[PDB]
């Protein structure tokens, strides 16, 4: 038996459908899978007040650099949620890709099918379609065990599922005369306090621990700004394209414990204070290897929060103690850290007094009752574990992906899976996501992937798979870069480590950190060299 498509692609977030497109003006039968009512990914699902982007929009922009919707102009140095949401369904216009899914339609199961070499993947536990490759783009995160959620008799709001009007624009925004209550400071709460701040009666931040955020620096774009960077779009992609994060920074040369403490402190208050990443990604180059580099920047953004923030004792609460600068995707904010200067806000450290339950008339802590008429789930995200644990798996001998992977992701090349043939992992933890500027490395990731199939096409081969001794040298070689890290340390729980039923030791990061450009370079060896490493037939 043959299927009846030659690949799926699940999720039309920016990576699916952009992989999708490349499958069919390959000459190529492609369906996408898509639970949503229409593209988007993170930019169709995320409503909430302040989502916006932490990287540049130009250089997020990958449709537009690489010429499919060249002529797009940007209002925002960084797009809000709605501005990207109208760029991601203009570039699916460009790319006339929705004619290829099913929207509405969860995938719920994918069986490889061992005797025809293809997938059969279950839709919403009815249909079946067959593929000979499938391919994830379910998207680098996913995501409140707290008791007596149901209870609350005011109004609930979760930032993963606003609600929104007939525009799609989010509700309920207005907290005139509301005590409010947002749980959680991570990327979500710090966009969305300041905003609720601005009209609440009363707001609680309900915070186990801080995370370092530092100020995005955000301005409207001018249309002499726009029209520059268009005309400068074949170089701004080169540059891209050759930084390790393909954020537009690259680190300075030099080793923080080299620079003089007033040449330091000079260097850091210039970068604070201009717009974007660049504190972070245009730092010294042993920021995240060495301890004495990265406390001089941390003991720096300490400096900058108390400067912002009138109170010491809730300063002090704002700034982390416990991990490096940089050990997370850091929250880029506006106005985040004066909000606390505001009368109506309230800091509630819920480390020392843990939430006991929501109630029907707001929070209850280990230390008193907040009565509430709102409550908005700030709720973190794992950019660490994966999307795919909601798909039921089976590779060769029925083997779940989720046993597979039970002492950590193994793969080669961050892309295939030994025991799951034609099955192709886009934009994951495991690939390089959570340090990324996807918009660049997740393109980049399905063209390399384009390139594999047609090759594949090309040969009438129809079967590929790691050998053991490929994946095992990769995943080694991805754990060691890891290893010489800060994360390491800092993130413990983000390796698994395996005594082998004999007595050796197997260790496995959920998280791939190498560059960029270094991966890509060992992706086209590999392409190359016949892809060596994969058993083809
Ligand atoms: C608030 C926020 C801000 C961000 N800002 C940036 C940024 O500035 N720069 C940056 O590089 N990254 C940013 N990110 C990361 C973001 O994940 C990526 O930029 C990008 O949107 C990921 O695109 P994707 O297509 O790979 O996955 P997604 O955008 O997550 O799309 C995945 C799609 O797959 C679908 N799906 C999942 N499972 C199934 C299933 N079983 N069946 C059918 N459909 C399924 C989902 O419905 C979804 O539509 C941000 C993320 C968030 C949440």
């Amino acid at each position: 038996k043959s299927p009846a498509l030659d690949a799926v692609v699940i999720g039309a977030g920016v990576t699916g459908i952009y992989q999708a497109f490349l499958i069919n003006q390959a000459g190529m039968k492609v369906l996408g899978i898509e639970a949503g009512e229409d593209v988007g990914g993170t930019w169709y699902w995320n409503r909430y007040p302040g989502c916006r982007l932490d990287t540049e929009s130009y250089a997020y922009g990958y449709f537009a650099l690489k010429g499919i919707i060249p002529e797009w102009e940007w209002s925002e140095n960084f797009a809000s949620q709605p501005e990207m949401l109208r760029y991601v369904n203009r570039a699916a216009d460009a790319m006339d890709v929705r004619k290829h899914y099913r929207f509405n339609t969860r995938v719920t199961a994918a069986r490889y099918v061992e005797n025809d070499r293809l997938w059969e993947v279950t839709l919403d536990n009815e249909e079946v379609v067959t593929c000979r490759f499938l391919i994830s783009a379910t998207g680098p995160l996913s995501a409140p065990d707290i008791k007596g959620i149901d209870s609350f008799k005011g109004e609930s709001f979760h930032s993963s599922r606003w609600p929104t009007d007939a525009e799609g624009a989010p509700k309920g925004v207005d907290f005139t005369g509301k005590r409010v209550g947002v749980i959680g400071t991570g990327a979500t709460g710090v966009q969305i306090i300041p905003i609720a701040a601005e009209t609440a009666k009363e707001l609680y931040v309900f915070q186990r621990t801080p995370n370092w955020c530092t100020p995005l620096g955000n301005s409207p774009m001018s249309k002499e700004k726009m029209d520059s960077l268009r005309n400068r779009y074949p170089t701004i992609l080169e540059y891209v394209k050759s930084t390790d994060t393909a954020f537009p920074y690259h680190r300075d040369p030099r080793k923080g414990t080299d620079v003089s403490e007033s040449e330091r402190d000079a260097f850091f208050e210039e970068l604070y204070r201009q717009p974007g990443y660049g504190i972070w990604l245009s730092g010294f180059r042993d920021l995240l290897l060495n301890k004495e580099s990265n406390k001089f920047l941390a003991d720096f953004v300490a400096k900058k929060i108390r400067q912002r923030v009138k109170d010491p004792v809730v300063a002090e609460k704002l700034i982390p103690k416990d991990h490096p600068f940089g050990a997370k995707r850091v929250p880029m904010e506006t106005n985040y850290y004066e909000t606390y200067n505001r009368d109506n806000v309230h800091l509630v450290d819920i480390r020392e007094a843990p939430i006991q339950e929501v109630t029907p008339e707001g929070i209850k802590t280990a230390d008193a009752a907040y009565d509430l008429d709102v409550i908005i789930y700030a709720t973190g995200f794992d950019a660490v574990t994966g999307s795919l644990d909601r798909i039921d798996i089976r590779g060769k001998d029925n083997v779940r992906l989720i046993d597979a992977w039970a002492e950590g992701p193994s793969t080669y090349l961050g892309l295939q899976a030994r025991g799951f043939p034609n099955f192709f992992t886009l934009v994951g933890p495991h690939n390089g996501s959570t340090f990324c500027n996807v918009g660049v490395c997740g393109g980049l990731q399905a063209e390399w992937v384009l390139r594999m199939i047609s090759y594949m096409k090309d040969n009438g081969f129809t079967y590929s798979e790691p050998t053991q001794a490929a994946e095992n040298r990769w995943t080694e070689e991805v754990y060691a870069d890891f290893s010489r890290t800060l994360l390491a340390e800092a993130n413990a729980w983000w390796v698994k480590t395996t005594t082998k039923p004999d007595g050796s030791v197997v260790r496995r990061t959920l998280v791939h950190v190498s560059g960029g450009p270094e991966y890509r370079k060992r992706c086209e060896q590999v392409a190359y060299n016949n892809y060596n490493g994969f058993e083809l037939a």
